[PDB]
RNA sequence: CGUGUUCUAAUUGAAGGUUUUAGAGCUAGAAAUAGCAAGUUAAAAUAAGGCUAGUCCGUUAUCAACUUGAAAAAGUGGCACCGAGUCGGUGCUC
DNA sequence: CAATACCTCTTCAATTAGAACACGG
DNA sequence: TTTAGGTATTG
């Protein structure tokens, strides 16, 4: 006899309960435990809180680092294997002094030194070759026999950072000059181009190219020089591609099909290769000539320095850098000392301060010093060139720098491989090695190979040849790296939902292709003159339209049909066709796409080869990267020419289907014996349908599929709320919910609810890019002329700016960059009908009436002058499909009375998915009785809302909402959810399919959901008291119900339960804290000493335990008693649970109660003493157990004080509300006296209310707007949960933490329900 | 069907940061002190660590209590009424 | 004791897959 | 992107 709504929330979840007559019942219950108490009444509605569910990127980002940097151990592993050997005979300890390095002299067991064990020639290596880049220049220069340990010393390094595989070819770094190679391409197009000549022009392409400037431009300020040739033109791209760029020459050469190329996409030399052989061979030496220009300019920004005396330039420019900072660091200190020496401790001396000696020894980053000496820098003189180096960033560089990474692997094995080439001579063993050691550096898995797992990793799915080791030199064999490759996406596609067991088939698969096509044809009509009725396509007709029509012409249409072969078949002079548009939907695509690449027509045509084309297909679809394509492409190899094979690859297929292949010819009916496609080419008689088929009766289509929608039964709960797709958070509520239901249900002495009513409710850096990129593509110097930060853009009136590129969207005219106050946001469509606040649906323009009317989209006016605008931007990125199709719908004939129609309604209807499927399982749980008939006996309805209807609802019957005061409206919102929707549905059971879940004409339409919520109110001149009309049925009385609705809200207690949540996650702040005498920091590895070593602190705790027990004090040792709390922190805690008291024992408490101990989760409620009440939050401190039950008039009063937005309401009822404002405006004094007192009574944090109280008071003379929504700031105290910042005015409010557990430790431990209702309550006194 | 955004799941890379150690500091001066020279680099751990010993796994999800289960998860607590500062009383069942 | 006041690893690359949602045709 | 438990500091 009672009705459920809930609110579903991110962190939230309201429930309620309602009588006959929308009242709340109130029930007494038990309550289990040693406390008097045995009983305590309390009301049937409430909320649930908890902590926000968490997803998974941050640990798999996590589950990455660790497979990551375990690996890089790893190949300095190798280095070793290799070398023990050898470095035995050089050195015995080398190698353990490297893995000891770390350890202090007095833990060292080593010699300290790791180089050389003596002191002496350690300082001498130090200085001589001071950076490790002084090193990695010499052994791939020098010419003479050099100490092994050095050689490993410098491999290890280049290995451990390697550089990025962004890049993958091969480097000759015999480009140092650039000028000399690109005039041998200047040479070699000319011969190729007598006709058209180029000059070369003295450009200092070497300066030209070697310049920092944007890439796009460099080409630009070639072809500035060259006498009159277009960007675009053959030689265009050609300079553009050396400079990393994927030109395209497609339109020189006019190529049916595209082609467009980069030198660093791994599908090049074939891609050209391929294309090459297209334009004849004669220009593939033109390429070659421009990648080796392309390697000399690629490699030029790491090292400008010339090349020619140096075969390792990289680790050169990093001696550069070495250099650049000492004579700057000499001139530098030297200047200070001419000038201002007397400030000159700060400077270098003193760490804190940024100072150089901040620089090395502190916590300063480049950016960090470089603005601490710009005023010094300025301030001093004699300095400017230095002042040049720092704006060049150059000033004072360091050896390992973020930016670095834009370094390719290619010189780091470009340095590797000269110094094996330089030194392999004196030591055999590395030219049996080389390539072991270069491999090293080489060797990357790829995505789709997965962890290199034996049967142990939820997430690894590669397959063993050999079972192994697998070491980077014996990849390819041990892993079934084509097959890996197969599985690493046939785990993330999908399967038929018609068939859960069959894994979709791709889209591409001529099946499909002869489905759709058979599909569409089924239901083709024609008529002629002649006949009595229009009729079908008979079987041999279709078979014919199929082999003669579509294996012809990637594309059938109608008149096609008419003539082709009606006239030419049929010879019907004339012919009028129902079925079809303009051509027919489908094609079959794939067939022609394979003719053109075969052209062999009858082997297509051929069923024998039918399973090949499927596999060829399933296999082009299934992968990316064309040489792993080439494999699966052998095993079908000898049938074809080579020169196809070639052509094969190229076409790669994307996307995937939803039908899988036993649907489509994969099931028989038993009956007729044909499967649908074999149904869908002659099925009549009458031409049946795919979705007929499925639910012929008279077939067993829909029959055999019955049982496998069934197969696996479902799964149970959280298997399925697990696999919806949504955010993780509303999932976590998503289940609280229903445990929640199933509690009321329990409580309503398992008696089912009539009516359970659902509602849910509804970058920093992202924008910068976005504009970064917009432009460039623009190519304005809008950016340029006036430059700004990446923490200026959630400002959208700023933001917008750029985006729109300082111009009227609607206007044509430019716009001022200060006054975007004077300038108005527009939404494109109008909020009426739609709520939109995204970048999607803004515009803005000085003048939000220049787009058109009010009540439509952009005016045909506005499109006429800036459609053409809205081009550039798109293509920029600047907008959006949706942004940009809304903007030039007028020409669509704009907003119809059908589309204002459809938006009116969708604020009301929740059509959001997410929310339908917590719908259904709401359904199916609820409802599980069957009839005779195999319809479904629907005994809960089950109800979803829109939050317009609850929150406009409040705003108007006076039922404001002030988040802040309480933790109670959470709850209040499924109370109104609940009554909203139950009379809803009691007065309209048309809307039933609408509004509850289960199996023009527009402008009415409109109407009719506008005014849906009148009802409620007396005038809008309507009848108190509402009813069906149909039933003769009660829904609503308007005086007694209000009533009774204040009476529910304004109920002084509430259910409010914090989840008890286990801590889980990371040990303690990932910092590591330098040596301390402290026993707080965590030694971050198990022999190393944090007093000696340095260590983690602050761990988290997963639960605390009360021990009830004793300790030892003093000299005597004598044993005390003791009740203390003891958080058992996340390492510590799977330690506890093998066994609590021997861990225990070993914290040294003594006689411990083995009985009394007493796991809390974070989040548990004691109450002591007043009912003041308190909520555990980590072993040492406690929170805010208590809620405020504001009286409401309070609470509304507030609502309008603040005065949100200044006014949105109609304007004679505005007059209405403000002199209540101050018929009540002493209500202030009211609250604060209600804070006041309750502040006093349970928050108990006195020192902090004196401070409040002084802050209230003498701002009795402010204006209410101003006093009156800041004491809604001040309801932050107040609230349960933690401490937190707040201010009123000016004056700022710190907070007031609960530093010990101990008050808790002889008092009420409170355990409840998922809901409130059922307690159990422990006394804490033994 | 086409397209596009957004968000989620997985995999494989790069660059910094941090932490002890190694880069013979000197000149005075009994000393705290005070004069100047030096600084740019490397090694190593990078969740403690687990057994299934992999170039594997190690921060998501799920969690009141009590009886019971390995775990999943099943089982446990009268009703009415009048009233309201976090549930208080009444009558009834019991 | 419990009042104040500081601290909290970061920023980039590449590849697949699928909902969900919103424009067009 | 800011909270809200851990840390040692000062009165």
């Amino acid at each position: 006899k009672y009705s459920i709504g809930l609110a579903i929330g991110t962190n939230s979840v309201g429930w309620a309960v309602i009588t006959d007559e929308y009242k709340v019942p109130s029930k007494k219950f038990k309550v289990l435990g040693n406390t008097d108490r045995h009983s305590i009444k309390k009301n049937l509605i409430g909320a649930l809180l908890f902590d926000s569910g968490e997803t998974a990127e941050a640990t798999r980002l996590k589950r990455t680092a660790r497979r990551r940097y375990t690996r890089r151990k790893n190949r300095i592993c190798y280095l070793q294997e290799i070398f023990s050997n050898e470095m035995a005979k050089v050195d015995d300890s080398f190698f353990h002094r490297l893995e000891e390095s770390f350890l202090v002299e007095e833990d060292k067991k080593h010699e300290r030194h790791p180089i050389f064990g003596n002191i002496v020639d350690e300082v001498a290596y130090h200085e001589k070759y001071p950076t490790i880049y002084h090193l990695r220049k010499k052994l791939v220069d020098s010419t003479d026999k050099a100490d092994l340990r050095l050689i490993y010393l410098a491999l290890a390094h280049m290995i451990k950072f390697r550089g990025h595989f962004l890049i993958e070819g091969d480097l000759n770094p015999d480009n140092s000059d650039v000028d000399k190679l690109f005039i041998q391409l200047v040479q070699t197009y000319n011969q190729l181009f007598e006709e058209n000549p180029i000059n070369a022009s003295g450009v200092d392409a070497k300066a030209i190219l070697s310049a920092r400037l944007s890439k796009s431009r460099r080409l630009e300020n070639l072809i500035a020089q060259l006498p009159g040739e277009k960007k675009n033109g053959l030689f265009g791209n050609l300079i553009a591609l050396s400079l990393g760029l994927t030109p395209n020459f497609k339109s020189n050469f006019d190529l049916a099909e595209d082609a467009k190329l980069q030198l660093s996409k791994d599908t090049y030399d074939d891609d050209l290769d391929n294309l090459l052989a297209q334009i004849g061979d004669q220009y593939a030496d033109l390429f070659l000539a421009a990648k080796n220009l392309s390697d000399a300019i690629l490699l030029s920004d790491i090292l400008r320095v010339n090349t020619e005396i140096t075969k390792a330039p990289l680790s050169a420019s990093m001696i550069k850098r070495y250099d650049e900072h000492h004579q700057d660091l000499t001139l530098l200190k030297a200047l200070v000392r001419q000038q201002l020496p007397e400030k000159y401790k700060e400077i270098f001396f003193d760490q804190s301060k940024n100072g150089y000696a901040g620089y090395i020894d502190g916590g300063a980053s480049q950016e960090e010093f470089y603005k601490f000496i710009k005023p010094i820098l300025e301030k001093m003189d004699g300095t400017e060139e230095l002042l040049v180096k720092l704006n060049r960033e150059d000033l004072l560089r360091k050896q390992r720098t973020f930016d670095n990474g834009s370094i390719p692997h290619q010189i780091h094995l470009g340095e590797l491989h000269a110094i094996l080439r330089r030194q392999e001579d004196f030591y055999p063993f590395l030219k049996d090695n080389r390539e072991k050691i270069e491999k090293i550096l080489t060797f990357r898995i790829p995505y789709y190979v997965g962890p290199l797992a034996r049967g142990n990793s939820r997430f690894a799915w590669m397959t063993r040849k050999s079972e192994e080791t697998i070491t980077p030199w014996n990849f390819e064999e041990v892993v079934d790296k084509g097959a890996s490759a197969q599985s690493f996406i046939e785990r993330m596609t999908n399967f038929d939902k018609n068939l859960p067991n069959e894994k979709v088939l791709p889209k591409h698969s001529l099946l499909y292709e002869y489905f759709t096509v058979y599909n569409e044809l089924t239901k083709v009509k024609y008529v002629t003159e002649g006949m009595r009725k229009p009729a079908f396509l008979s079987g041999e007709q279709k078979k014919a339209i199929v082999d003669l029509l579509f294996k012809t012409n990637r594309k059938v249409t109608v008149k096609q049909l008419k003539e082709d072969y009606f006239k030419k078949i049929e010879c019907f002079d004339s012919v009028e066709i129902s079925g079809v548009e303009d051509r027919f939907n489908a094609s079959l695509g794939t067939y022609h796409d394979l003719l053109k690449i075969i052209k062999d027509k009858d082997f297509l045509d051929n069923e024998e080869n039918e399973d090949i084309l499927e596999d060829i297909v399933l296999t082009l679809t299934l992968f990316e990267d064309r040489e792993m394509i080439e494999e699966r492409l052998k095993t079908y190899a000898h049938l074809f020419d080579d020169k196809v094979m070639k052509q094969l690859k190229r076409r790669r297929y994307t996307g995937w289907g939803r039908l899988s292949r036993k649907l489509i010819n994969g099931i028989r009916d038993k009956q007729s014996g044909k499967t649908i496609l074999d149904f869908l080419k002659s099925d009549g008689f009458a031409n049946r349908n795919f979705m007929q088929l499925i639910h012929d009766d008279s077939l067993t289509f829909k029959e055999d599929i019955q049982k496998a929608q069934v197969s696996g039964q479902g799964d149970s709960l959280h298997e399925h709320i697990a696999n919806l797709a949504g955010s993780p958070a509303i999932k976590k509520g998503i289940l609280q919910t229903v445990k929640v239901v199933d509690e009321l249900v329990k409580v309503m002495g398992r008696h089912k609810p009539e009516n359970i009513v659902i509602e849910m409710a509804r970058n920093s850096r992202e924008r910068m890019k976005r504009i970064e990129e917009g432009i460039k593509e623009l190519g304005s110097q809008i950016l340029k002329e006036h430059p700004v930060e990446n923490t200026q853009l959630q400002n959208e009136k700023l933001y917008l700016y750029y985006l729109q590129n300082g111009r009227d969207m609607y206007v044509d005219q430019e716009l001022d960059i200060n006054r975007l106050s004077d300038y108005d946001v527009d939404a494109i469509v109008p909020q009426s009908f739609l709520k939109d606040d995204s970048i999607d649906n803004k515009v803005l323009t000085r003048s939000d009436k220049n787009r058109g009317k009010s009540d439509n989209v952009p005016s045909e006016e506005v499109v006429k002058k800036m459609k053409n605008y809205w081009r550039q931007l798109l293509n920029a990125k600047l907008i959006t499909q949706r942004k940009f199709d809304n903007l030039t719908k007028a020409e669509r004939g704009g907003l119809s009375e059908l589309d204002k129609a459809g938006f009116i309604k969708r604020q009301l209807v929740e059509t959001r998915q997410i929310t339908k499927h917590v719908a259904q399982i709401l359904d199916s749980r609820m409802n599980t009785k069957y009839d005779e008939n195999d319809k479904l006996i629907r005994e809960v309805k089950v109800i979803t809302l829109k939050s317009k209807l609850v929150s406009d609802f409040r705003k108007d019957f006076q039922f404001y909402k002030v988040r802040e005061i309480n933790n109670y409206h959470h709850a209040h919102d499924a109370y109104l959810n609940a009554v909203v929707g139950t009379a809803l549905i009691k007065k309209y059971p048309k809307l039933e399919s609408e509004f509850v879940y289960g199996d023009g004409k527009a402008t009415a339409k409109y109407f009719f959901y506008s005014n849906i919520m009148n009802f409620f109110k007396t005038e809008i001149k309507r009848p108190l008291i509402e009813t069906n009309g149909e039933t003769g049925e009660i829904v609503w009385d308007k005086g007694r119900d209000f009533a009774t609705v204040r009476k529910v809200l304004s109920m002084p207690q509430v259910n409010i339960v914090k989840k008890t949540e286990v801590q889980t996650g990371g040990f303690s702040k990932e910092s590591i804290l330098p040596k301390r005498n402290s026993d707080k920091l965590i030694a971050r590895k198990k022999d190393w000493d944090p007093k000696k070593y340095g260590g983690f602190d602050s761990p988290t705790v997963a639960y605390s335990v009360l021990v009830v027990a004793k300790v030892e004090k003093g000299k005597s040792k004598k044993l005390k008693s003791v009740k203390e709390l003891l958080g058992i922190t996340i390492m510590e805690r799977s330690s506890f649970e093998k066994n609590p008291i021997d861990f225990l024992e070993a914290k040294g408490y003594k006689e411990v109660k083995k009985d009394l101990i007493i796991k809390l989760p974070k989040y548990s409620l004691f109450e002591l003493e007043n009912g003041r009440k308190r909520m555990l939050a980590s072993a040492g401190e406690l929170q805010k157990g208590n809620e405020l039950a504001l009286p409401s008039k309070y609470v509304n009063f507030l609502y309008l004080a603040s005065h949100y937005e200044k006014l949105k309401g109609s304007p004679e009822d505005n007059e209405q509300k403000q002199l209540f404002v101050e018929q009540h405006k002493h209500y202030l004094d009211e609250i604060i006296e209600q804070i006041s007192e309750f502040s006093k009574r349970v928050i108990l944090a006195d020192a902090n209310l004196d401070k409040v109280l002084s802050a209230y008071n003498k701002h009795r003379d402010k204006p209410i707007r101003e006093q009156a929504e800041n004491i809604i700031h001040l309801f932050t105290l107040t609230n349960l949960g933690a401490p937190a910042a707040f201010k009123y005015f000016d004056t700022t409010i710190d907070r007031k933490r609960y530093t010990s557990t101990k008050e808790v430790l002889d008092a009420t431990l409170i355990h409840q329900s998922i809901t409130g209702l059922y307690e159990t309550r422990i006394d804490l006194s033994q």
